[PDB]
């Protein structure tokens, strides 16, 4: 348990210092349209990572802050800021994978490029406002230990005398929400329209290269314009050469930017989905009464919740190394650097 914690601080300050650093060398011209919120994604994971030796320490001397009042503030504020942050990003990434492959406006005023500038902004304007309360709320002091100070969420600033647990409801299911609920129903409906025009896919000609379209069809034929290849008669032939649809291949179109994006997602609701579970499941089980036992397993599992949502920080430089090929060329260029240095050290 303690030994995790501090591997993933080397992993997390190298690989996202890595991502950081490909993304800038890349020419200006050269930039993807989806590179906005990888640099973006990778600040926040960043910044995520700086919080661990203080977050580490606590946990090892048991629930102690021998840091500050400013600090336990700054720290509690970043770990959210970063965490509505990536959310957003992947938010952002599944919107620009929505505009590009699917078009729901014409090709000029789609203005891609725009809308990307624009919520890159909105994201981290967000981010900021939506965790500010935590760090208002966040103070440090003697909760039971007294010799023992603990960084903690104190309510008694905004709330009354009973509204205690209201306050901590209502700004727990709130985060939930904004953080995991809003951005993962977004990312669902942009795969979801986005599979849907996939769905039927292109047919090539390997004799002419008539490259059959199912949205145009081929009305002069008798194809109506919606017609699914494989729902075209078996009488029908090429209309540029004659030929039969057995010597038509399916268009296997390497759609590298939505492996990234899927990827990315999928891998962020396995490490999202039991910290946001567990955090709700005890906020229900103060108004719906849950039996003592069930409870007793949230409790035990939360700290475990917090070192997997941790993971994600320095999980994500492996997944580009593994499904982003632009990520895989700039790190043999990197060496390429380093050979270049080694060579005008010694000439
Ligand atoms: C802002 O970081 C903190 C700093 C110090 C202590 C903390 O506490 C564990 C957090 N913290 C908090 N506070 S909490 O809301 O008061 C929390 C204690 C809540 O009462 C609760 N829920 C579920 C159960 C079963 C019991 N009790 N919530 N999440 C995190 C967190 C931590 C690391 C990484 C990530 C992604 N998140
Ligand atoms: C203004 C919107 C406030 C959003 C609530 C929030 O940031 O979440 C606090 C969370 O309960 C802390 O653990
Ligand atoms: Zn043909």
């Amino acid at each position: 348990i303690p030994a995790i914690y501090m591997l993933v601080f080397l992993l997390g300050t190298t690989g996202n210092g890595l991502v950081l650093w490909t993304v800038f060398r890349s020419s200006r011209e050269k930039r993807r349209s989806a590179d906005i919120f990888i640099a973006s994604l990778a600040v926040a994971d960043l910044t995520f990572v700086v919080t661990l030796p203080l977050w580490a320490t606590y946990t090892y001397r048991d629930y102690d802050w021998p840091f500050g009042t400013f600090f336990c503030k700054l720290s509690s504020y970043l770990i959210f800021v970063n965490m509505y942050a990536s959310a957003f990003c992947l938010t952002g990434l599944s919107f620009d994978r929505y505009l590009a492959i699917v078009r729901p406006v014409a090709n000029a005023r789609l203005r891609l490029r725009v809308s990307g500038a624009v919520a890159t902004a909105v994201l981290w304007v967000l981010a900021a406002l939506l965790a500010m309360p935590v760090m208002v709320l966040r103070t440090t002091g003697d909760l039971c230990n007294t010799n023992k100070v603990q960084c903690y969420m104190d309510y008694s600033m905004v709330a009354t005398v009973s509204s205690e647990w209201a306050w901590e409801v209502g700004l727990g299911v709130s985060s939930t929400t904004v953080g995991f609920v809003v951005p993962f129903t977004i990312c669902l409906t942009c795969y979801f329209f986005i599979a849907q025009t996939i769905a039927m896919k292109k047919y090539t000609c390997t004799v002419c290269g008539y490259i059959y379209n199912p949205e145009d069809g081929d009305p002069d034929n008798g194809v109506n314009p919606g017609t699914d290849f494989k729902d075209i008669p078996d009488d029908w032939v090429c209309p540029l050469c004659g030929v039969g649809k057995d010597q038509f291949e399916e268009v296997e179109e390497r759609r590298r930017l939505l492996s990234i994006c899927v990827v990315l997602v999928v891998t962020f609701a396995l490490c999202w989905m039991p910290y946001h579970l567990v955090k709700t499941l005890y906020m229900l089980g103060s108004l719906l009464h849950w039996p003592c036992d069930f409870d007793l397993f949230l409790m035990n599992i939360f700290p475990y919740c917090t070192c997997i949502s941790y993971v994600n920080s320095c999980l994500n430089p492996f997944l580009y190394a593994f499904f982003d090929p632009r990520f895989r060329q700039a790190c043999t260029s990197m060496l390429l650097m380093g050979q270049s240095r080694l060579e005008v050290l010694f000439q």
